[PDB]
């Protein structure tokens, strides 16, 4: 559970912080609302497993596989088995339309997959957004019992490096890959007025990424069930947002801001980025295509 | 409250968040544990205004003015006026020997003061330690019901800056002005194994002030009992601990990461340690002997 009674730390023996040594020099590591920006430099994860670990910590892995997407399944799910929350207790959820074409994945101690079949919707779009009600629907039921924290991620990924407990927070959303660096102006937020997910060009603090959000159960559900009746509202005005679900992700971490921002460290594409000096990991990252 | 729902931010102009621009290049302005170091340039206050108005946050703060510190309060309590919490709903608790020498101090709307009358010990290291004491006995009782954060200062102080809701979290501590920059080794702590309070050289992430912590209702009343029962351990030991309920601070604070600490922007001595360049702000300090 969460913020239940929390016994002490063991003696641990680690480097003292030092107050008078910035631990980046070359990136924010904290919002103007101060939320942590989780860079590699940024955290000693001795500390943060300990913290998690005291607390029977249960984490939610949400991913969607319709239609021909179950072909990424297989690496999606060997790879997080090496680098997602490892030590800790992992509960897969694998939301799909063909229940039968899962890969069967070994998996570690402690961890485990349950298989939820949907419906499978014609437009791309559709499919990536009906994310957001289909969430919703199973934390009102399963996600609540279940685990702790929900992290809701994109399949055709695969992780590379360390994704641990430092992202855990009551909400949180990932500086997108391709924006991290770019002025608000810039930001392919929802410009038309006549949508719900419409932002301004005055305001913004950052793009987040759809493939890559989370945080504690209620708070995710909160975060999903108000982006899918924005889109619900959309639909019923005839507009769709220019980035679907990811506009309406964008326009809620505007007005509920969260509580930790993860670098683009942990949603990344190097076929069209590469890997540039600031990003010290590369852990959770594209499938070339 | 606290952890309520919460209602959208309304529209927002500000400078928009600088990724590739650190807030601070010559501080650590985030723990390993990933708790915010507040500094001045860390925060900006407009937004943390309004998230903790549209909570209707209400911060308890507490004093102690026992014997002679009576004298102290007028220029505590007026000061705090110009610089605690303005705009928030505050409630002063006094705790003291002599109800009739609390000055007459006059309140800004939605302020008010409670004089809690207690005894008074003959040693003012009782009088210090005893503290933890009353403060627990009063969360159980007054406090739960009237705030949701409680702040826990020494009275020999004034407010010369702003010291606002940037500060709260569950669990505070304050870097002690003496320290910020030594190593652990040459930290004040308790260093015989006899003692309740007692670290090794080799652990210790920061030496934290006795004169400025808080938290929750629930986690200041967690940190008080746990410091009393320690200092009746110690008591029925024969030991007293070298810094009394400083020392005892420092030990919970190791064994419980506080979630924000606070910069010694917030905790000063202007005639013993001038004006370092790595204080913007001199926002609560100690009051010339
Ligand atoms: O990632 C995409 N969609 C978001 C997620 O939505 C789910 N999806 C989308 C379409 C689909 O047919 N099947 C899916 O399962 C997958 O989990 C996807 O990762 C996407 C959409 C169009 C083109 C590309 C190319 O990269 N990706
Ligand atoms: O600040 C001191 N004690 C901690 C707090 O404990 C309370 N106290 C202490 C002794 C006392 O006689 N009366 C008090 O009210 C006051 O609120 C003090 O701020 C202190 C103790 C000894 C010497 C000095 C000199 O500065 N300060
Ligand atoms: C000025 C520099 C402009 C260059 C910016 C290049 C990144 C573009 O990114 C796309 O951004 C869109 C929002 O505007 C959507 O989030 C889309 O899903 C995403 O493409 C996805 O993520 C990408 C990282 C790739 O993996 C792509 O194949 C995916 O479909
Ligand atoms: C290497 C540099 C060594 C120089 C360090 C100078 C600061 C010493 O500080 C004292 O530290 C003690 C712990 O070791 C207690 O917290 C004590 O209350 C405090 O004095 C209090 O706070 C001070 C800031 C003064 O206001 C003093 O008058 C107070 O009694
Ligand atoms: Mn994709
Ligand atoms: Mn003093």
């Amino acid at each position: 559970a969460i913020g239940e009674f929390m016994v002490s730390l063991p003696r641990m023996v680690y480097p003292q912080p030092k107050v008078l040594t910035p631990c980046r020099k070359d990136v924010l590591v904290v919002t103007p609302w101060l939320a942590p920006i989780v860079w590699e430099g940024t955290f000693n994860i001795d500390i943060l497993n300990e913290q998690f670990r005291l607390q029977n910590t249960t984490i939610g892995l949400t991913v969607f596989a319709i239609k021909k997407y179950v072909a990424f399944l297989k690496l999606f799910l060997e790879t997080a088995e090496k680098h997602f929350m490892v030590g800790h207790r992992v509960h897969y959820y694998v939301f799909t339309d063909q229940p039968a074409a899962v890969p069967r994945v070994t998996l570690g101690t402690g961890r485990q997959l349950s298989v939820l079949e949907v419906r499978a919707y014609k437009r791309w779009q559709d499919v990536s957004m009906r994310r957001m009600e289909m969430i919703s629907d199973f934390c009102e039921r399963r996600f609540l019992s279940e685990v702790d924290y929900l992290v809701c991620v994109d399949v055709d990924m695969e992780f590379r490096d360390h994704v641990g407990v430092e992202i855990l927070t009551p909400l949180f959303g990932t500086l997108h890959p391709g924006f991290y660096g770019s002025s608000r102006e810039a930001f392919t937020y929802e410009r038309r007025p006549q949508s719900q997910a419409y932002i301004p060009k005055d305001e913004g603090d950052f793009y987040y990424g759809g493939a890559f959000f989370g945080g504690s159960v209620q708070e995710v559900q909160r975060l999903t069930r108000a982006c899918h009746q924005a889109m619900m509202v959309d639909q019923a005005n005839g507009i769709e947002a220019v980035w679907h679900d990811e506009s309406h992700l964008n326009k809620y971490l505007l007005r509920h801001k969260p509580t930790k921002v993860l670098s683009p460290e942990y949603l990344w594409d190097q076929q069209l980025l590469g890997w540039p000096a600031v990003l010290r990991k590369l852990r959770f990252t594209a499938v070339p295509k």
